[PDB]
């Protein structure tokens, strides 16, 4: 079980990609977390040939996180004879995700719904905790409801593979309430107080406890030229 | 009045931006057309600086054109004190724009309208032929309604500096009546038939006349690697 943070940029860095992680399991399993629209061009730069998804996990209904997707059913139905291949969508954001986000149908192949291009997997959620869903028979998923903006529902995903918390990805502002119950954590940071993101700062404030060996930082700001907590690096593995 | 491509590639494209349009008039004004999810990148790349961007034209309600528009509002909204610019929308765009493209209201600063984060100028158009609309003192656009997807409308727009037509931007599929009565003429140019693209043998089809020394093409596909008829050259001046 390895991980691989295809993009590590914020909505508007233009020197990393759409952050997005690429998660191999135990069985082979290969799933991408949030497909922004330049994340098929970070997996074109990473050198990982897109047949090789098995599933994409959505944790936003904003254009950093779901731009690649019409790419990825132009792909997959085109080229790669109808592969419908798994989308791995929490239970609130199906409808919001086809209807909306995507112009109720895609451009190139005009009108039917999403059915037709992915296997929806409709993950279960609720706003009072977290929430677990099988996949696969080592494959589990937790979502966590963070908040975002308001009036949007966003997710945090942990990662189980035959039994183990392999990492925990939080794709959100700073969340008092953390579980860091978790062998890993991949956290979103930004370099300026406010906003709709989790700060350095912010993390620095609940810092002294000695948790920062597993603590990982990513989806911030452009300007980047730079406690114990290590940035995630683009085109890293594990 | 020299224009520059940002980007040159079509929706999918890794190795070129999105196709935009960076045109600079005789009387120092600046238009950009079309701003997608990668147009701004390729300001950056080529190394203008955004605070010069004077207008923005729009002829699509998709991803690879308005991608960047909310990135534009947060730049000039708060590091450049709210400088109100121009968005020369069509007439028939301005509505499916904001309400629908932009999920009605901008991620970083949510709930507000399209009025407050530009000057929108309301082009006018209808669908039986061309329509101009002035500016400036010495800038005109004269505004086709090109042929698309399926119920969706887009456009093509030429640029008149002083009262000579300086160049017809496409921005299309292979419509059959043309006007090239311009300088010069930039052509969505695709690299297979069909589609809701204009293909190179459509072009080739409809090429004995040699007018092909005006003729440029754009907005193709990745796989490059390439009659009279030249290229637009990504990062290439006038
Ligand atoms: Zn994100
Ligand atoms: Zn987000
Ligand atoms: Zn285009
Ligand atoms: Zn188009």
């Amino acid at each position: 079980t390895q991980i691989r943070m295809v993009g590590t940029g914020s909505a508007f860095s233009k020197k990393f990609y759409n952050n997005s992680a690429l998660v191999t399991f135990t069985n082979g399993y290969n799933l991408l977390i949030d497909c922004g629209h330049s994340v098929p061009k970070g997996l074109h730069d990473a050198d990982i040939p897109l047949e090789s998804i098995d599933g994409i996990l959505i944790t936003h209904t904003h254009a950093d996180h779901i731009g690649g997707l019409e790419e990825v059913a132009l792909y997959n139905k085109f080229v790669l004879g109808g592969r419908k291949i798994d989308l791995l969508v929490p239970n609130t954001l199906v409808e919001s995700l086809w209807e909306n986000s995507l112009k109720g149908g895609l451009r190139y192949s005009d009108t039917l719904s999403l059915s037709d291009y992915f296997t929806v997997r409709s993950l279960k959620t609720f706003t009072s905790g977290a929430a677990r869903t099988q996949l696969e028979e080592n494959i589990a998923i937790k979502l966590y409801p963070t908040f975002h903006v308001s009036h949007m529902a966003s997710y945090a995903v942990g990662l189980e593979d035959r039994g183990e918390d392999k990492v925990f990805y939080s794709s959100t502002i700073f969340d008092e309430y953390l579980i860091d119950t978790y062998s890993w954590v991949f956290h979103d940071c930004q370099f300026f107080t406010g906003g709709v993101h989790a700060s350095l700062d912010e993390l620095l404030n609940y810092i002294p406890e000695e948790d920062q060996d597993r603590v990982f930082l990513m989806h911030y700001g452009d300007n980047m030229e730079d406690g114990r907590m290590r940035f995630a690096l683009q085109g890293r593995t594990y």
